[PDB]
């Protein structure tokens, strides 16, 4: 199916390439700024999975209690003929009553934007019914993949939601 | 199908985002070095589509007559919560009898690597027969998409091949 391929490609072409070196990038960042407690960037990449497939480019649109703090220093690798293909990732502060309550690397799973766009292009032959069903299947397949993936054990957290996003991220950050 | 989703996501999530600003990046690069004639970087992104799905990270492995020259200055854009997500692309020289015969931005279509890996993972439930059939369908769907795409008219060239790659790229570079 469309979602099956998308979940496998997101893992193979992106998560499996960035997750093994993520915790070293986070450790280097936290150690540089001596971040401890709430200011310490979480050891996991937090992946937003909106079931409605609405993927905005600016997170401080979905919730004002989610504030951009810094870029995580880039990872580079030679990839498919791109010399030093750059992997950029952003650190956000999660606010509660105006103060920093948590810190984490956060981004949306871009294949969910593909499902939304496919439902809008006539040549994709993909309905709004297909979009919602394939969004659920994408999330489930990705969960199944990451459960067994050797690169992705203790450094990734999926956040699926339907329509407070900051409270939800903080719920996850607090558990650990 | 798996290939249908991959071709649409490669277009939606990558080509449609980089192709509108590609020719300005190439123009700025050529103008900086006053590149004219064979040394002028082609106005099109050349996308390698190996039908066997073998995607190496270093192009100077597939053919020695393909030599890395320079990185095209990066494009950045806010994307899915990644502030200034970086789009890196590499310029290659295509050699003929030891001399530079052509110059172009070149890379492999990474979703073809996903098909190869999916055929190797038991949980993907995807055979070697599925890989070859879906590789052909990916190439065909991508060709169909780019034919009508408003962002991708005169700035992209697909190079599908089965097993000289340099001669094939040069065949395309010479036509224009
Ligand atoms: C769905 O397949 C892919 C997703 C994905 C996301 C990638 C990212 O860099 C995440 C941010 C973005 O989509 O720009 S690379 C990649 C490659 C894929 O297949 C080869
Ligand atoms: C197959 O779907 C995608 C492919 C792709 C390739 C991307 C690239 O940056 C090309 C180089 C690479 O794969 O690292 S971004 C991207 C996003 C996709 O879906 C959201």
């Amino acid at each position: 199916s469309v979602a099956h391929g998308l979940a496998w490609s997101y893992y193979i072409g992106y998560l499996r390439l960035i997750l093994p070196e993520l915790q070293a990038r986070i450790r280097t960042y936290n150690q540089h700024y001596n971040n401890l407690l709430r200011g310490a960037v979480s050891q996991r990449l937090y992946i937003l999975l909106p079931l409605d497939c609405g993927v905005p480019d600016n997170l401080s649109m979905a919730d004002p209690n989610i504030r951009f703090l810094d870029k995580l220093p880039q990872q580079t690798a030679d990839r498919a003929g791109i010399k030093d293909r750059v992997y950029s990732n952003s650190i956000y502060e999660l606010l509660e009553n105006g103060q920093r309550a948590g810190t984490c690397v956060l981004e949306y799973a871009t294949p969910l934007q593909t499902l939304f766009a496919m439902s809008q292009y006539s040549q994709a032959g993909f309905s709004r019914e297909d979009r919602l069903e394939q969004a659920k299947l994408f999330c489930q397949t990705l969960e199944d993949i990451l459960a067994d993936a050797p690169e992705s054990q203790n450094n990734c957290r999926l956040i699926a939601y339907q329509e407070s996003l900051s409270q939800e991220v903080l719920r996850h950050l607090r558990q650990e």
